[PDB]
């Protein structure tokens, strides 16, 4: 039960298991999630992820070429959510992290994701 109101927030973030071995996600464990854990392509434990998406780590866009694939509590939908569109705290997802256009983190998102 969310209010009809239009929101106007930033971007989300979810912190979301990713890739496979045989298809590499470029990520660092700099930018990986706290809670996310990143192996290579022979599946060896490389890092716990780094970041807090309430406050994300200064980090390069760089891949670490020994991470391949993460594992997260939670494994639907999307990484990254821009824009937001009408979405407001209530309507964002569970496991996501709203932020304000200014860039400061709002709330996490209250809602079931569709899987």
């Amino acid at each position: 039960a969310c209010t009809r109101e239009c929101g106007n927030l930033g971007f989300g973030i979810c912190p979301r298991s990713e890739g496979s071995p045989l298809n590499p996600i470029c990520i660092n464990c700099c930018s990986g999630y706290k809670g996310c854990n990143y192996y290579n392509s022979f599946g060896k434990f490389i890092c716990e992820g780094e970041s807090d998406p309430k406050r994300p780590n200064a980090c390069t866009f760089n891949c670490d070429p020994n991470i391949a694939y993460s594992r997260c509590p939670r494994s639907q939908g999307k990484s990254l959510i821009y824009p937001t569109g009408c979405t407001t705290c209530c309507t964002g997802y569970k496991g996501c992290y709203y932020f304000g256009k200014d860039g400061k983190f709002v709330c996490e998102g209250e809602s079931d994701e569709p899987k």
